[PDB]
């Protein structure tokens, strides 16, 4: 027979994961460029654009991506993003470059098997496999370390940046981190996180339009949707909205949920207007997301 | 083609497994309800009756239940068992509870893939695969933290009460993990233990019928069936036996293994009587386990 | 339907694992054969050979090797390797041995389900599930625990000499186990190292003629194949050969690559003589690598 194996998956993927290294100057005395981190990256497209995580590249003097058909770029950093620690890098390759398979049309399942490519502890390429604890949002709003996708696959220090791929070889997600905890008593085995493929794909459009990513504030909070504590001052208190209320329409259409709703106001560039409901129709102006 | 998955499963068992929370009174000093623990557990039927790992609802002033659906319960406690770890709730649902898929046919396999579902640093519900890495006994006489079943799959502190399940979403246990993984130099990778769930199945019915699980005791120790130290001072010395022998026939059956025997004394109700073997005949009445 | 299940790999393989006990008798005052160690081994063929760690067996003044079925046997070592963490044993069993599926034909590929059949903790027989992430090479020349085979099935302390096999039984390599961490902040997770099969075969095929791998010793290093610190002074010194140059021909054929190279000289017995190429043949006799 033939044995059971993901090999495809690797075949499939593989190839599009890559080694990025930060390398910064004032790393020692002789102000030489040396390896300060480094970490993995998705090359995304046929361009040239490469996604990963923004704590990979931080304050990195350079950026060195290296594929494993031995090529070796210099990378433009073309914008990173705190609230998903995803950074979007961008090499200018000629001849070609291999892709990471994406399909926009699969929904990610709890259980599916998963296979992760990265580069943890630099010992070159591995592949681990798991499955989907936990899918998490696409949404655009940041919510925490818990809105991701969880993943018994061994995420190690090196896999940040690298791919989670299902058995087709289809990009699931870019992997963060792995949960370490916060304190001790034990170690947290098996929980690793990862960006769903859809967010990381959103994120990464933005950060090559606008060279950061542009969310739209209100500040307000809650539990139709729950108004509590919106005291913030920024954009609700300037123009209606009261510090104990409840909404019926961001925008024009129903506020069912806090979390969907949220989602919705990021995606408003800043200076728009907009009529919030609870009936009393009060208009506000959006603004931009705190630093 | 399909991305190979276990969802599957994920969708016939994840509904049943359940989040248990203990809550305590005497936690803070303004005396209120705290969330002193924490664990997951297995709605087993429709008459609203839940397992779970008795370190977990110990000294519970209260017991909180909560459904994936959303729905939110308190709990009564029916009983609890130290010798396996496993307590029964029961919530009171109207409306409908969803059960965790049971086939008591099902003969569970070294090797069997097997998924473990269970709320672990109180992420939500997270679910992460391994396989059977050995079966263990479905006896009622407590033997050890060794004829458990033994999984690789990702076991974590709140997995306690959750399910491990097959790749058809039957339950193949409860997951119990304890304690002894550590040696001197290096923490213990993927190796979790659940009750054999026909155990757990026998041990709830008993919480059940009598609040406690009532086990035959014997007084007796060995290697027919080598009766090596048999100096408990039990049943053993009131009524024949001797403190170096060979048994026969525990009550009227062969006398085969050590393990085997044991097994059947626990479920033997106190008060009553039977004869042992060795031809010389002798009869016992059996007593209570201690506490 | 049937449960997902790797148990049929697990029936053909399981038998041949072996408890191997390390027991000395200098471990106490009475002078008794304690069990100052243990791991686990192989049975390769009939004849009784097993293989496993050195580490394992190092100064045993006995070794005990325990099978499933329950037979109990004192073995013989016949030899071990540094280089490799490879012992052989030999128990002399009569009334037939099981014996690992070995398939000399069957290429491991990165990505290829296997499990570790082992007796980690010494908990008895365990099997654990993963891929198999990096491959590595099947020479018999040492360069370091990156060109062993890699895995994120979990190797405990107790997994050495176990062995690593795919879903059809086929014994991948042998569980060797790096020790993890090396240092601290976090700890290796699923990160595992075995020894390719093909190698512990040439290996074991060694120690059988000869009690000890003998490998042929050049004294040179470098990156045609570039000759960068050719310094040692062994056989390469005393015979042609500078301290910076390019071979053309290990013996009579292409010198490609730098590895490639060394895992034949070492495959060259002592005293014998071959022509180094670089057009300037310079003969060269070949010693025995260093204690």
């Amino acid at each position: 027979m033939t044995p059971a194996s993901y090999n495809l998956a690797v075949r499939r993927a593989a190839p599009a994961v890559v080694n990025v290294y930060n390398r910064g100057l004032n790393t020692n005395s002789h102000n030489q460029l040396e390896i300060r981190t480094l970490g993995s990256g998705v090359i995304m497209d046929q361009r040239g654009y490469i996604i990963t995580n923004k704590h990979v590249i931080n304050d990195a003097d350079q950026i060195i991506v290296a594929l494993q058909d031995g090529r070796v770029f210099e990378a433009l950093l073309v914008g990173s993003d705190s609230l998903t620690d995803l950074a979007v890098l961008k090499i200018n390759a000629t001849g070609g470059l291999p892709t990471i398979p994406i399909n926009a049309r699969r929904v990610p399942h709890i259980g599916d098997v998963v296979l992760a490519i990265g580069n943890p502890y630099n010992l070159g390429q591995t592949i681990t496999q798991g499955i989907i604890s936990a899918t998490g949002r696409i949404g655009l709003n940041p919510t925490g370390r818990q809105n991701f996708l969880q993943t018994d696959a061994s995420i190690n220090h090196g896999n940040s940046g690298g791919a989670l791929v299902n058995s087709l070889g289809e990009l699931m997600g870019i992997n963060t981190l792995s949960f370490d905890k916060s304190n001790d008593g034990e170690t947290p085995e098996g929980i690793g996180f990862a960006i769903p493929f859809q967010l990381a794909t959103k994120i990464m459009d933005k950060l090559i339009r606008d060279g950061r990513v542009i969310r739209g504030y209100i500040g307000i909070g809650g539990r139709g949707i729950v108004v509590n504590e919106v005291s913030p001052d920024g954009p609700a208190a300037n123009a209606g909205i009261q510090v104990n209320d409840l909404i019926i329409s961001v925008d024009n259409k129903p506020a069912i949920s806090a979390l969907e709703t949220m989602d919705q106001v990021a995606e408003i560039r800043p200076g728009s207007v907009i009529p919030v409901v609870v009936q009393l129709t009060l208009q506000v102006t959006i603004q931009e997301y705190p630093a």
